[PDB]
């Protein structure tokens, strides 16, 4: 476990290379599996939308810190115990892990609702893994796919189609943060 709030002014602004990000996804899967073996309960694996090479910034830390607060409030409201929790900075930027003694399907459904209904939920990537390592998905419940941050089409096809400009994604992140932290 660790403290989970990341001081925004201490952002590293680490520049992530393409192979560094590719390696990190295998490291993240291994780290997830360690947590599932230490505490055999569902795991929340939380990252923030962080486009471009610099993923640990004052903006992404501020977004992340709101998400930590919301996830802790979700667990308390649903009556689920957090058995362990930690935050780190990876090649994906701020990253949170929470082992939660909840039913895995209930937890994923709750985080889907959080991503939809919190004003900053569009900027959160909240994964939920079962103790067998299954990554749960909106598709498992026949729910519509996650929408693109900037339009009504699915985020997957706008990402694959490189539809939107990096600057426009970053500027929307700033604008949403300013809208909540007036
Ligand atoms: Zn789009």
């Amino acid at each position: 476990g660790s403290h989970m709030h990341l001081l925004p002014e201490l952002a590293s602004h680490h520049a992530v290379s393409i192979p560094e990000l590719l390696v990190s996804r295998d490291e993240r899967q291994a780290r997830q599996h360690v947590w599932l073996k230490r505490h055999p309960v569902p795991l929340v694996s939380f990252t923030v939308v962080a486009p471009g090479p610099i993923k640990d910034s004052e903006v992404t830390r501020r977004i992340f810190n709101h998400g930590v607060t919301a996830l802790r409030a979700l667990a308390a409201k649903q009556g689920w115990q957090i058995q362990e929790q930690a935050a780190l900075v990876s090649a994906s930027g701020p990253e949170g892990m929470l082992s939660i003694a909840a039913p895995a399907r209930d937890l994923k459904l709750a985080t889907i609702e959080l991503e939809h209904s919190h004003p900053l939920g569009r900027l959160w990537d909240i994964d939920v893994l079962t103790p067998e390592g299954e990554i749960l998905s909106r598709r498992d419940y026949s729910l519509p796919p996650r929408r693109c941050l900037l339009c009504e089409q699915s985020a997957a096809v706008c990402a694959r189609g490189k539809t939107h400009q990096l600057t426009d994604l970053l500027n929307r992140m700033e604008a949403l943060l300013n809208d909540v932290d007036a």
